[PDB]
């Protein structure tokens, strides 16, 4: 079992205005369990300049 | 097993405006569980130029 | 098993204005378990020139 994720960014200029994350990477190899079931009222708000 | 992450970023001008995070990287050999029950009303708020 | 996580940055200007974090990078060879079950009311805010 090979698994790979490859990613680029190349910029001149670049901008994130706002942003939330709950769980990431999160590689296992036997393995991976997740039990996500959250009471969510999260909120993300941004005005931005760019 | 072989499980492979790989991220290049690369920016004359780079801002992040704001960011929120609740589990990040968990690499796991054997196993990996998570049980993801927050009763969450977190907020992410941003007012920015750039 | 190998588990492989590469990141690189590169940047003439980088700037955060504002980040948060609750679990962070959590590497274990035989077993891994995460238990998140916060009453989270948590703000990230800013105001930002950039």
């Amino acid at each position: 079992v090979q698994i790979i994720n490859k990613k680029l960014d190349l910029s001149n200029v670049q901008s994130k205005c706002g942003s939330k994350d709950n769980i990431k990477h999160v590689p296992g190899g036997g393995s991976v369990q997740i039990v996500y079931k959250p009471v969510d009222l999260s909120k993300v708000t941004s005005k931005c300049g760019s």
